[PDB]
């Protein structure tokens, strides 16, 4: 087993310096709590509700020299942990919404958006890498952002290739993602890790509501709706490497792609 | 505006007369209420729990000339409405676990089970006739079969060859599915008439729980664990057929199959 969790926090639009401040007081705090696997909210340096592509793109930073993943890479380095976290990703003269992964070691990889929400289709190109999954050493990490939990095929892809632990930075603003997130867990049987932010801004409200589910779309834990909070629970492995839900059925053997989509 | 319903009931194992008997009273009450789709559950006929091929293989009826199919479609012709039920299919020396679909002038088709759930694979074939959609005239109706739910391609495949309502004829054991169809109705901006059956049939236990839930994930309609019933509700197809999110997102227009695996 292992613990893992989400961390549960307040962005303040356009203040990298604090954000990084206020990710590191609860990753380390996570860190006391034993977690080997942390995971940011979507946009948790920069904020989310611009009002114009040049004020995102003033303070956006590039992945991985940038001061975004520079930062996140020293507390990895520093506390022994792996961290998945959403981020403004400038690329010479475009923007992604995307997420990074950092361990130990260094460096691991990104993500971008594939399914833009709303406003981001604004400032923000749509993700180009696919959906991939990462190597933190003890587990797989998939990653997958915000409204991409809409798509069932953005978590079925990132099981399919292997993930036991999708990622899933978030800054929600509709209802439904708490109540659906324990069917993405159960239906690729992986743990889902959504961590959302709180708060209002600029006329946005969101609703916090991180959580953790299990393969057998257990709740195994939840946030408030305002408060910055962590959340560390054990995880077991093998119920997501395993996928059989009985001696009859392995969820994966059992698919019959001739029939799908077509 | 159309009315739609599940009929939920309780099959008597291999007792094929009593259950037609059954799903005629109730769907001739969900007819009263003005129904003009209806929902019978997975394999109504014949029962569920079998202690061997040979018990199933010398009760199924063959499609569309055997003798639940032709009642049905008695039924359907005399109250003027349209029927999607599950029903145990011979077809020579095999057996489908399968669904029939008529209406008031006569047969419309049939679709077998994808996904074989549990000891289901010691008495069906797996289906072969992929996941179609039927025009009952006033809607584009897609099929799909109890564990069929799991798999969220199942759903996602009727939704992308035009169903507006998926008629899902049940027998469900785990607790799981009542909590994922309102996720399923939600992702494919459909509406879902799931028509369980409850009882206990040596040893195994239904849920019961047939429920019908609307494009948006609300619960228009949720039945008992043990009783036999009937739900019947008033649903607007344009919420199904409109695939707008918001001025910016339209689901199916979103989605970008290039990523996503197979």
């Amino acid at each position: 087993m292992v613990k893992v969790g989400y961390i549960q926090m307040e962005p303040k639009i356009l203040e990298l310096d604090k954000n990084y401040s206020k990710a590191e007081k609860l990753i380390k705090e996570a860190s006391k709590e034993g977690a080997k696997l942390v995971v940011l909210p979507e946009l948790f340096d920069t904020g989310y509700n611009f009002e114009s592509r040049e004020e995102v793109f003033d303070v956006a930073q590039q992945i991985p020299e940038g001061e975004t993943t520079t930062f996140l890479m020293e507390l990895a380095r520093e506390l022994g942990l792996y961290i998945v976290a959403g981020t403004a990703e400038k690329s010479g003269n475009y923007l992604y919404n995307s997420a990074v992964v950092v361990g130990p070691r260094g460096y691991i990889g990104k993500y971008r958006k594939i399914h833009l929400f709303y406003r981001e289709k604004v400032f923000f190109e749509p993700g180009d890498l696919g959906f991939k999954v990462f190597d933190i050493g003890f587990a797989k990490v998939g990653v997958m952002i915000c409204f991409d939990w809409f798509f069932p095929e953005s978590a079925r892809t990132l099981a399919l290739k292997g993930a036991e632990i999708i990622a899933h930075p978030a800054n929600l603003v509709m209802p439904y993602a708490p109540r659906a997130m324990p069917i993405r867990a159960l239906e690729n049987r992986v743990y889902t890790i959504t961590a959302d932010r709180v708060g209002e801004e600029r006329g946005l409200k969101f609703i916090g509501k991180s959580l953790i589910a299990s393969p057998k779309a257990e709740v195994l834990s939840i946030a408030s709706e305002t408060e910055e909070e962590i959340g560390v629970v054990e995880i077991d492995l093998n119920l997501a490497r395993n996928k059989r839900l009985n001696d009859m059925n392995d969820i994966f053997k059992d698919r019959r792609e001739e029939y799908y989509f077509r």
